[PDB]
C-alpha cells in the first residue's frame, strides 16, 4: 500500500521542528533505495500508524506534547459535586415488590440488550500468566468468566444474541483459543483487537524503540472499545444491524465482575423508569479504593455542568488542591455501563467513537522529568460520557450495595497489604467467596433456610485473612435462567423442604426442580440441557457422603509433582472433590 516515496515523505515530516524524531532515523541513507528491510519497515509501520489511528503517527506525537503539557499542572474544576440523577437499588437479597418489579422489567429488557466485554488487559497484578477472562469464577464447577457471561447472555437474550468482546494483541490468540474449547456457539459475536499504540521515552515525546531496534508498543486502554464498534460492519454498520433488529439498550462489562449478571438488570429497569441515556453501575466507595468516583463536573469556570467519572488517581489532586469559593461524598463507580442504545449511537456516530485521552507517565525519580519506563496515551471507556451534555441527555448512577462488586484484582500478596490497612482484598480467594456467599443471599432471599456459620474455613497469604466456601451451591444457567429471584423460586417450589447442610456441595445442571431434598454431602443433580423439556423433578431425595472440604496451600510445598497450578496457587487453597452423588435423567 504505502509506495517508497509516501515513506520518504514521513520520514522528513517527522524530523521537522514539533515532531523531532531524527533519533528514529540515525545512520541511515538519505533515500528509501538505499534503505534496508530493517529500516524500510520500521518506516512502514509509522505510515500504516494512519489506519490505526486519527492522523497518524505525527498527529499521535502532537497529542503526546499537548498531554504531557497539562500532565505538569495539577487537575482541577471549577465546580464538582453530588450527580443530580443519582438513585438507590434496592437490596439484592430482600424479596421485596420493588426488587421484584425491577428484576421483571429489566430481565424483560435483556432481550432487546447488545453486551459487551472488554477483555484486552493483561491485569498487571494477579501472577495468573493467562487471560483473565479463562480464570474460573469458583472451582466448584471451573466455569471461566468467558463461559459465565456468554452463557448468560445467551439465556437471557437466546441463542442469537449481539455480543461483543474486545481483545488486545495480548488476549486475542488466547480469547480464540478458549472460545473453541469450550465449543461455545455464539452466531451473532464479535470479537474486535484493539491496536497498540507507540510510546514516548521521555516528555518531549520522543518515540522509545525496543531491544531490536524496532518501536515499542502498548496498548492504548479499554477507551478503544467505542472506535472498534464504530468502525464495525456486519456491508452494514454492526451498530445500525442492532437498531433495524429492534435492540434497545447497549451494556459494557468488565473481565472478572460476577456481579453483573445481578446489578444490570435493575439498571435497565432503572434507566427505564427514569429515562436515563447512560447509567453508571455504582457501590458506596471507600476512601482509598482504586475505583473512580462519578461527579458532576465543570473543569472550568465558564463550562456546562458535566456528569462523568473521576479517575481514583486523580482524585487525589484535585481533593486537596479543590474546595474554596465512612465513604466517600461521591458514588465509586465499578464500570458497568448501561446505555439507551439510541442516545449511544447517536454519540458514537458523532465522535467516530473517539474519546478524550490522557496519558499518566511514571517517573524514576521524585522530580526528574525521566521516565523509569515508555509511557504511552490512554483512554477510559466511561469517558464517552464527556460526549453526553446535560442539555440534551440524562447521565446518571445507580447505587449498589459493595457486595455486589466482586473483581478478581489483586495478587495473594497484595491482597494481604491491602487486608493489614483495612481494605479490600479483591483477590481470587475472596472472588469464589463472594461467588458462593452471593448464591446462599439470593436462595434465602426467596425462603430457601440455609443456616451456617461466618466464621472463615481457611486461610490463606501466611495467616493474613480467612474465607469460606461452603455450603457451595452452583445453579447452571438452564437450571436458574436468568437468575432472577422468581427464576430461583422456579427450581425451588417448597424451599421450606429443602434442608441443605452448612458443609454441603450442591451443583444443578438443566432442567430442574427441588421440591423436597435433605442434603449431608455432594450431590450434582443433572436434567434435560434442553430449557424447553421436561424437568427432572427431586422429591423426598436423602443423600449423606463424605462430601467436599477446603484445604490451605502450605508453605512447605514441593510444587513437585503437584498438580496444583497457578490457579490454585492465587487463591491460596485447593477444595478436595472427594464423595459426590449424581442424579440423572
Ligand atoms: O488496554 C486495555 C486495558 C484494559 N482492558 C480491560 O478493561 C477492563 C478494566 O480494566 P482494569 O485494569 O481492571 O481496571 P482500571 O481500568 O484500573 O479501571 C476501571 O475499572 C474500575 C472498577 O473495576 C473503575 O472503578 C474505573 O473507573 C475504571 O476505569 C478489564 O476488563 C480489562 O480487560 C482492555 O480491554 N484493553
Amino acid at each position: 500500500n504505502p509506495s517508497n516515496s509516501n515513506l520518504q515523505a514521513l520520514r522528513e515530516e517527522l524530523c521537522t521542528p514539533g515532531l523531532d524524531q531524527g533519533h528514529l532515523f540515525e545512520g541511515w541513507p538519505e533515500t528509501v533505495d538505499e534503505c534496508n528491510e530493517r529500516q524500510i519497515a520500521l518506516l512502514t509501520d509509522l505510515y500504516m500508524f494512519s489506519n490505526m489511528y486519527p492522523g497518524g503517527v505525527a498527529q499521535y506525537i502532537r497529542n503526546g506534547h499537548e498531554l504531557l503539557a497539562r500532565e505538569s499542572e495539577e487537575v482541577d474544576f471549577a465546580a464538582l459535586e453530588m450527580p443530580p440523577l443519582i438513585f438507590e437499588a434496592p437490596s439484592l437479597h430482600r424479596r421485596t415488590a420493588e426488587r421484584t418489579a425491577l428484576e421483571n422489567a429489566g430481565t424483560a429488557m435483556l432481550c432487546k440488550t447488545v453486551f459487551v466485554l472488554v477483555a484486552g488487559g493483561l491485569g498487571e497484578r494477579l501472577g495468573y500468566s493467562s487471560i483473565k477472562v479463562s480464570l474460573p469464577v469458583e472451582t466448584a464447577t471451573n466455569t471461566t468468566y468467558l463461559a459465565y457471561y456468554l452463557r448468560w447472555a445467551q439465556r437471557v437474550g437466546g441463542k442469537e444474541v449481539p455480543f461483543v468482546i474486545m481483545t488486545s494483541d495480548d488476549t486475542h490468540d488466547r480469547t480464540l483459543q478458549l472460545l473453541r474449547e469450550l465449543q461455545l456457539e455464539v452466531p451473532n459475536l464479535h470479537v474486535l483487537k484493539q491496536g497498540q499504540v507507540f510510546c514516548f521515552a521521555d516528555s518531549a515525546a520522543h518515540l522509545a524503540l525496543d531491544e531490536t531496534g524496532k518501536l515499542l508498543r502498548k496498548p492504548h486502554g479499554h477507551g478503544d472499545v467505542h472506535s472498534l464498534i464504530y468502525n464495525a460492519t456486519v456491508a452494514q454498520p454492526l451498530v445500525n444491524d442492532w437498531l433495524a433488529a429492534g435492540y434497545e439498550s447497549i451494556v459494557f462489562i468488565q473481565d472478572t465482575n460476577a456481579g453483573a449478571t445481578i446489578t444490570i438488570p435493575i439498571s435497565l429497569a432503572l434507566s427505564a423508569e427514569h429515562s436515563l441515556d447512560m447509567n453508571f453501575t455504582c457501590i458506596p466507595r471507600v476512601p482509598k479504593e482504586p475505583i473512580g468516583l462519578l461527579c458532576r463536573t465543570k473543569k472550568n469556570s465558564g463550562d456546562p455542568w458535566l456528569v462523568a467519572n473521576v479517575e481514583y488517581n486523580v482524585f487525589a489532586e484535585v481533593s486537596r488542591a479543590l474546595n474554596k469559593d465512612g465513604f466517600s461524598p461521591f458514588p465509586g463507580s465499578v464500570n458497568t455501563l448501561v446505555f439507551k442504545l439510541s442516545s449511544y449511537v447517536d454519540r458514537l456516530r458523532e465522535s467516530h467513537g473517539i474519546v478524550p485521552e490522557f496519558i499518566n507517565p511514571k517517573y524514576s525519580d521524585e522530580t526528574r522529568r525521566s521516565f523509569k519506563k515508555p509511557a504511552r496515551i490512554e483512554s477510559l471507556m466511561q469517558d464517552i460520557a464527556l460526549l453526553f451534555s446535560e442539555d440534551d441527555y440524562r447521565v446518571g448512577g445507580t447505587v449498589f450495595e459493595r457486595f455486589s462488586y466482586q473483581p478478581v484484582k489483586n495478587s495473594l500478596e497484595e491482597a494481604a497489604g491491602l487486608v493489614a490497612q483495612g481494605n479490600g482484598a479483591y483477590c481470587a480467594a475472596t472472588g469464589e467467596a463472594a461467588f458462593y456467599e452471593l448464591q446462599r443471599r439470593r436462595l434465602k432471599a426467596i425462603g430457601l433456610p440455609l443456616f451456617y456459620s461466618s466464621q472463615p474455613e481457611v486461610t490463606v497469604a501466611k495467616d493474613a485473612f480467612g474465607v469460606r466456601l461452603f455450603p457451595i451451591i452452583v445453579l447452571d444457567t438452564v437450571c436458574a435462567s436468568s437468575g432472577s429471584l422468581d427464576d430461583l423460586a422456579r427450581v425451588f417450589p417448597t424451599p421450606e423442604k429443602v434442608h441443605i447442610d452448612q458443609h454441603s456441595t450442591l451443583i444443578v445442571e438443566g432442567r430442574v426442580i427441588i421440591e423436597s431434598l435433605e442434603l449431608y454431602g455432594a450431590l450434582t443433580i443433572r436434567g434435560p440441557t434442553d430449557s424447553m423439556a421436561l424437568p427432572h423433578v427431586v422429591r423426598n431425595a436423602v443423600v449423606r457422603n463424605a462430601g467436599w472440604s477446603v484445604h490451605a496451600i502450605l508453605s512447605l510445598c514441593a510444587g513437585r509433582d503437584s498438580r496444583l497450578s497457578e490457579v490454585d496457587r492465587i487463591r491460596g487453597f485447593v477444595l478436595k472433590k472427594t464423595a459426590m452423588a449424581v442424579m440423572d435423567c
